[PDB]
């Protein structure tokens, strides 16, 4: 069947934002342009709606195979699907980790069984992301790999980071670093900063993450490769990147929503869903980010979603594991708290969630173009709600932003067509 | 009492004109043109430029332990001959300088049998090891100039950062050879094209780049004072001038081998140009060049590292690494920079006097009323070649042998004394 989503307004290709209608046919977008009648075509009205292109999400954790309990491919990405996210990027801290062809294989066919939006897995670095055995990176690449990563640990032998540099840049594809150096962490569960003075606990300082940048970003460089930074967190970090792309290296990044709105003041106390990797840092560290976000230092924004389970979170803040859920509270957070506050334009908030992270990593995504697939989401901004962890279709309610009011909600998403999820009341 | 009568001398504002210099009580009295002093004995140097005392910041005596390589004698001996009169020992020997009891036998040996002014380094880990730090505050005491495990790099990146904060804390520097132990890649020269023409395992440049970068986000939040020894990669050179405009206090050195030489101009499989960084690419070199010129690389230091005729003769893969450099230093750098304006006199002076001295926090490399005569007599229009059989060091491993140059040094003066003329 066929769909027109009329009185609708969407982020032209120069830049603006303006008022159009749009037609699909045949799991593709036929036509987008302001009046176009059709025919045996099913009408859809926005009442002045965003049309957005379909959100890409490039770091994500769906935890089966191994942690269905937290979250399972089917839950995921239909909770991805309620936040307006059409591809996603799963990382491979799984059991099995996907490190030879029994495990990409037997990942991606459960993807193909049981996945509401388009998901794309990352291979494996290293066997067992245990950093000692390089994977076979050729193989990995023949069934579909995204880009290689030990998302959950950093690679501690700089040898062997080099050497998967070398072997990625042959097959043209990126190295996707997790940033953290063993010896610095010093049993940390928050930032070495003013709450861990107050509170006595562990920090985890700065240099943890900016030390294996600087290193890596050398290693990049001699090996010709794509290289991108996870989830960055401090001032130096940033600044390095930014060094390095003055000198022309090819170097990407991305940010959380929670490091672009959070830091180490706003936790109220010894609270496990404010615990994350890498943690909330300094005031300075935060206006950073900002920064670094603006001027292009950083590309695109990715929620690292990571669900856990209540009772494993309910424990102290010492003893709890490092994660927040992301998929849902994403678009509503980033409207209310960055755009309407006027830190970035809409235009800029969309550009970071579709089409920056598509052209970053080479993807067909992120733009409602005629002729491409129809991965379309609708957006309403301006009905206020409270984000409530109790209706989250993700089992992963781990999540430092519950009672907090917001606007940009989601209403329906569209996947080549077929529609995975609608809010109740169109 | 010296009074050297006609010479000429790189005055306070920037221009070499000429003067003459008075000596009492190992002190400098005068500097102006025309002195006179009726009982003061006469030395008239004929136009030659009377520089301050060379300063480095980098060295090694090998006594105690490698007594046959090289001694405190005829290291400091050699020391005189090249013009310097301030050298800063390093602390690879054995034992290692690392506690009470090695440091004061070793200023023991320098007060007993130095012919020049030896500023010994401290260690930053026991026996170099990388695994138990040392005493830093009592290593002070004692008269540690810095701290550093040269000859090895700090693996463990909580130590150099421990090792960073209390080395703040007491206003010190921490120096260091910059060497990511996992990409060696058991490489006895660069990795480049020397190395795949000969069948050579080559040490890439990440090696070193790797670690000075590591170090100076280090050094930043540690607030601490970080020094970078005989820098040598493009990247190195990079990473280090993007920390001087984040306003973070870093310093480097180059040696006066990786200014003149680079992998194109090695002959052949031959031990005397290995060393420690190896003499990397074309483009490398450029970058030294470019770096020295523009403030980020802030001194030259030899790296006079001497090995036994013996020892060198033993093979590329197998000898080790080191030059010998002290007796070569002006005279290379004079004829292969200055003769050529890649750098004025004023600044092949200051990179190696007063340039060391103020980063380091010395009272030393600057002809001035009132410091001590520390004080070298350089003939910069005698030609002579570079013959290591000439050589006062027991390092005769060169690969600059016969190799044609002005700017030597003549007469050298510490502290009053003659420490060494020319005899001939
Ligand atoms: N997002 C997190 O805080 N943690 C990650 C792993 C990691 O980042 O180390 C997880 O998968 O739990
Ligand atoms: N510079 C060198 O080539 N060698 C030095 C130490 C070292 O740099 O490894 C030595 O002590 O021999
Ligand atoms: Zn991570
Ligand atoms: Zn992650
Ligand atoms: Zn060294
Ligand atoms: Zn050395």
């Amino acid at each position: 069947m066929n769909y027109l989503f009329k009185n609708g307004r969407y982020m032209n290709e120069e830049g603006k934002i303006v008022a159009t209608d749009l037609l699909v046919q045949d799991g593709k977008i036929a036509k987008v342009a302001e009046n176009i009648t059709a025919d045996n075509a099913e009408v859809i009205d926005v009442n002045g709606k965003l049309i957005a292109p379909g959100l890409v999400d490039v770091h994500v954790h769906l935890r089966e195979p191994g942690g269905e309990h937290k979250e399972t491919i089917e839950t995921g990405t239909l909770a991805a699907a309620k936040g307006g996210f059409t591809t996603i990027c799963a990382m491979p801290n799984t059991r099995p980790v996907p490190d030879c062809r029994e495990h990409m294989e037997d990942l991606q066919n459960r993807i193909k069984e049981k996945a509401h939006v388009n998901v794309l897995p990352y291979g494996a670095i290293t066997v067992r992301q245990a950093g000692s055995e390089m994977t076979d990176f050729e193989t990995l690449k023949e069934l579909g790999a995204f880009a290689f990563t030990d998302d959950g640990v950093g690679v501690q032998d700089a040898s062997m980071m080099l050497a998967a540099m070398k072997r990625a840049a042959k097959l043209n594809m990126a190295v996707v670093a997790h940033c953290e150096e063993n010896t610095l962490i010093n049993k940390g569960c928050v930032h070495e900063g003013k709450f861990s003075e107050k509170h006595g606990l562990n920090g985890i300082p700065s240099v943890c993450e900016s030390v294996h940048i600087a290193r890596d970003i050398l290693l990049a460089e001699a090996a010709d490769c794509h290289y991108h930074v996870c989830h960055v967190s401090t001032k130096g970090s940033v600044r390095v990147i930014r060094d390095a792309k003055r000198a022309g290296i090819k170097v990407t990044a991305e940010v959380t929503p929670h490091h672009l709105v959070l830091c180490e003041d706003d936790i109220p106390s010894a609270d496990p869903n404010f615990k994350m990797n890498p943690p909330l840092r300094g005031k300075e560290d935060h206006e950073a980010l900002i920064e670094g976000l603006l001027d292009g230092t950083i590309d695109m924004i990715a929620t690292d979603h990571a669900p856990h389970t209540a009772e494993e979170k309910a424990q102290g803040i010492e003893r709890a594991p490092f994660g927040i859920t992301g998929f849902e509270t994403a678009f509503p957070l980033l409207y209310t708290n960055l755009v309407k506050k006027g830190i970035i334009t809409l235009e800029q908030l969309i550009q970071f969630l579709t089409e920056k992270p598509a052209d970053t990593f080479g993807l067909e995504a992120g733009r409602l173009k005629e002729g491409r697939t129809a991965d379309i989401t609708i957006i309403d901004l301006e009905q206020e709600e409270e984000i409530d962890p109790t209706t989250f279709l993700s089992k992963g309610k781990n999540t430092p932003f519950a009672g907090w009011k917001c606007q940009g909600w989601p209403v329906m998403t569209i996947v080549g067509g077929k529609i995975a999820w609608q809010k109740e009341s169109a």
